[PDB]
């Protein structure tokens, strides 16, 4: 039986997308840039915010100087954080209240394995963090997705070897940095997406306990 589970944020147990949304709308009404609707925001999933602000830039062939690049980037950053204050018990992703309070009862470890340097304040805001037993520090990190880094950190958290966890993701290079850290992946999102050799469901109401016990034992 596995002791521990290890979850991303970010398209496991909510949907920032909105809130990055209402943050780039923000800085381009702004700056006088026009185009940056909610259809132009779905392909910036899992895009460098870096990497994202070129392309808004680029919307209007916008050329600008080293220190406007990452002054710009900064206050788009400020804007996110004044905007996740509105995050709440709503935003929880669908099976995941139920799964938590599953996992604490039958007595396995809990830890978050994301990205975000916004983690535990996001957490307290949806209510979750009494659920949590650890939480990976972000900067203690050396290297980010798909390395294996930010997991094996998790489940060391917790007391327990990456070969006795099961890890949740949504992106591919999350998928990757579970299989090389050990711990047993399984995927939410399209199969399309992901890849063939890893268990995947449609959306997070699938991850119940009784499903992770049943691909674990399978996988065994
Ligand atoms: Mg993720």
């Amino acid at each position: 039986m596995f002791k521990a589970v290890l979850f991303d944020l970010d398209g496991v147990i909510t949907d920032p997308a909105e809130y990055h949304f209402r943050a780039w709308k923000a800085l381009a009404e702004e700056i006088g840039i026009n185009g940056v609707d909610r259809q132009f925001n779905e392909q910036l999933k899992g895009v460098s915010r870096e990497d994202s602000l070129q392309k808004i830039l680029d919307l209007a062939d916008k050329k600008v100087s080293a220190e406007e690049f990452k002054e710009l980037a900064k206050r788009k950053n400020d804007n996110y954080v004044k905007m996740i204050q509105d995050v709440s018990p709503a935003d929880v992703y669908p099976g995941i209240l139920q799964l938590l309070k599953d996992l604490r009862s039958n007595k396995i470890k809990i830890a978050l394995a994301s990205a975000s340097k916004n983690g535990p304040f996001l957490l307290e805001r949806m209510n979750l963090t009494g659920y949590f037993d650890a939480i990976a520090d972000p900067a203690e990190v050396a290297a980010s997705k798909p390395a294996p880094d930010i997991f094996i950190a998790a489940a060391h958290a917790v007391g327990v070897a990456p070969s006795e966890s099961i890890g949740l993701e949504d992106s591919q290079a999350g998928i990757q940095a579970i299989k090389d850290s050990g711990a047993l992946p399984i995927g939410v999102g399209r199969p399309e997406d992901l890849g063939d050799d890893i268990v995947i469901v449609p959306d997070t109401s699938h991850y119940t306990l009784e499903f992770l016990k049943e691909v674990w034992l399978q996988k065994q």
